[PDB]
């Protein structure tokens, strides 16, 4: 039928990312929290910036990051210390 080659659904193009099938091309636009390594889309290292916990330590996670404030507190999923 001529299925416009997805290009992004290929195992060597996007891979875990939001793409947009164009005429004869594509665009691997990763979500908010991910990135692109030449094609493979995945999560980045948010802990690479600064301990988001505010004082504890940063950790890398998906859709955000993980952090362990000064033992004795209660962190969260991928937001910050609280
Ligand atoms: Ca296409
Ligand atoms: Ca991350």
């Amino acid at each position: 039928s001529a299925v416009d080659m997805d290009e992004c659904k290929e195992p060597d193009v996007c891979k875990h990312g939001q793409c947009i099938n164009t005429d004869g091309s594509y665009r691997c636009e990763c979500p908010f929290g991910y990135i692109l390594a030449g094609n493979e889309c995945v999560d980045t290292d948010e802990c690479s910036v600064g301990n988001p916990c505010g004082n504890g330590t940063c950790k890398n996670v998906i859709g955000g990051f993980e952090c362990t404030c000064e033992e004795g507190f209660e962190p969260g999923p991928m937001m910050t210390c609280e």
